[PDB]
């Protein structure tokens, strides 16, 4: 009954199919001395096994493809006017994509591990994974939801994915790919493949990817944000924001319920999360800077290329093969979190946070619904240099922005959500906004006070910000304050604002 089903992704001769294997069958099979290349896993002295992904230490957009067929006439390709990662690729390549894959995959023990991408039991989807390293099954197993077995007994896929790491694509410049590495997706038989890159994140945003293109397509809104709940499960709030917003450590309050970290959906329901699991960044990690995570790589969880020494020590420092070492591991190695199930209420509070290097946005300013939907396709951040990833996760849009800004604003009517451009930046002192001042001010927008603090407004951007607010130096309300003479303000902000009209213009 399985036979056929891998018959019918192009593999055969299976020798031994392991299905939804458990943590320990996993941790056994990555720590065998058999075990070659990079398919070897380490055992730390935290109990976590850590293993190595090769020469792709993180995503390759350059050769992620779609293939071009009806089935994928919604997709939002890329062109001229606006450049996206949605790349097409003809019928042909797919064929002999799906061949190498299968070819790969054929003839060995194989692991099959049908789980849920989605919390929600209804607007779910049901993704079947299908790899030959056993800790590439351990992960997709900590990142997506995990059937009960018994979900499990008539489970028929909506989405297959073929990780054939081990096998590349020479001829890759004839089948009009970018080079030997391929992560290609087709909607028509709705399978994706990833070929020469060990690189666990592949997976997890490859089937974002693929979420951010079926839920919207059915008023669901697909989001690249974290989502968390107060200690009740109620008054749910979303965070977007690009690395170094701070959007982890700002939705990561004792008084607070993670739903999820990353990838989550709004149906009628409610706000769920994608994931069964977390994905992430250890660099410079610290059980005094990271409680949460770091008592959660134990046992079960995966450190992908994290450096240790012969005596199992690990240096979370150490940068030297990459600096994009990361860990994963189910959902529940974390206390705070809403259970038995990663889903919640609509969402009350949405607030987009921005590392505004310029200076010029206020720490917090009341969007409207216009002005929502805008700075959403905008997903601005700053590093003087501005980076612009529209819906906070651009890479993976597999449909046309507007319609994510839309789903979203439409949900955010539906349960009087009120959304918030938070600026963890910097002011016109040099000195980055204090993190008591944001933190302070993100309380304001979760215990509400922030609805009687009056406003004021302020010019080209056309903000309105609270004049007062608890926990909050009300210095820092206003951009202009934290600068010498109102002229420089007004310099920087013309010219930021001025960034803003030139990247909304392929919009």
């Amino acid at each position: 009954s399985l036979s056929e089903s891998l018959a019918k992704y192009g593999i055969t001769g299976a020798t031994n199919i392991v299905h939804n294997p458990s943590h320990e069958e996993l941790f056994a099979a990555e720590t065998q001395a058999s075990l070659e290349g990079f398919e070897k896993g380490t055992v730390t002295e935290m109990g976590a096994v850590n293993v190595m992904t090769g020469v792709y230490t993180g995503r390759s957009p350059k050769d992620k493809f779609i293939v071009k067929n009806e089935a994928s006439k919604e997709i939002w390709w890329t062109s001229d006017e606006f450049k996206n990662d949605n790349k097409p690729v003809t019928e042909e390549a797919w064929a002999q994509l799906k061949a190498l894959a299968g070819k790969e995959l054929s003839n060995k023990p194989l692991y099959v591990v049908d789980l849920f991408c989605g919390a929600n039991e209804n607007t779910r989807l049901k993704i079947r994974f299908v790899m030959e390293v056993a800790w590439q099954a351990h992960f997709v197993t900590n990142m997506f939801i995990r059937p009960t077995e018994e979900e499990l007994k008539g489970f028929e896929p909506d989405f297959v994915v073929l990780n054939a790491s081990k096998a590349k694509v020479e001829n890759f410049k004839e089948l009009g790919l970018n080079s030997e590495t391929a992560v290609v997706f087709n909607l028509a038989e709705k399978m994706q493949i990833i070929l020469n890159t060990w690189y666990g994140g592949e997976m997890k945003k490859g089937m974002f990817s693929m979420m951010n293109f079926y839920l919207p397509l059915q008023g669901i809104a697909a989001m690249h944000c974290s989502a968390n709940t107060d200690l009740e499960g109620k008054n749910t709030a979303i965070f977007f924001g690009l690395s170094g917003t701070g959007k982890t450590t700002l939705s990561t309050d004792p008084k607070r319920l993670l739903i999820g970290d990353d990838e989550h959906g709004w149906d009628d329901d409610g706000v769920f999360n994608f994931e069964g699991g977390c994905y992430a960044k250890v660099i410079n990690l610290s059980k005094e800077n990271e409680p949460d995570i770091w008592g959660a790589i134990k046992r079960n969880a995966l450190l992908e290329n994290v450096t240790v020494d012969a005596n199992g020590k690990v240096d979370f420092a150490d940068k030297s093969v990459t600096e994009n070492t990361r860990v994963s591991y189910p959902i529940f190695h974390i206390k705070n979190i809403v259970k038995p199930v990663s889903k919640a209420p609509a969402a009350k509070r949405v607030i987009f946070l921005s590392a505004d290097a310029f200076g010029v946005l206020p720490p917090v300013s009341i969007l409207s619904k216009e002005q929502t939907k805008y700075y959403f396709l905008s997903g601005f951040t700053a590093k003087p240099t501005p980076t612009f990833s529209s819906c906070f996760g651009a890479a993976f849009l597999t449909l046309p922005p507007t319609k994510y800004a839309e789903v979203l604003v439409k949900r955010m009517e539906a349960s009087g959500a009120k959304a918030y451009l938070v600026n963890t930046g910097w002011n016109g002192t040099g000195k980055r906004i204090s993190i008591k001042d944001t933190r302070g001010i993100i309380d304001a927008i979760l215990d509400g006070s922030i609805d009687t603090a009056n406003t004021a407004t302020i010019p080209y951007f056309n903000f309105t910000v609270p004049t007062e607010l608890k926990g909050v130096d009300t210095k820092i309300l206003d951009p202009r304050n934290t600068y010498a003479d109102a002229s420089e303000w007004e310099v920087k902000a013309k010219d930021l604002a001025e960034r803003f009209q030139k990247n909304f213009k392929k919009f």
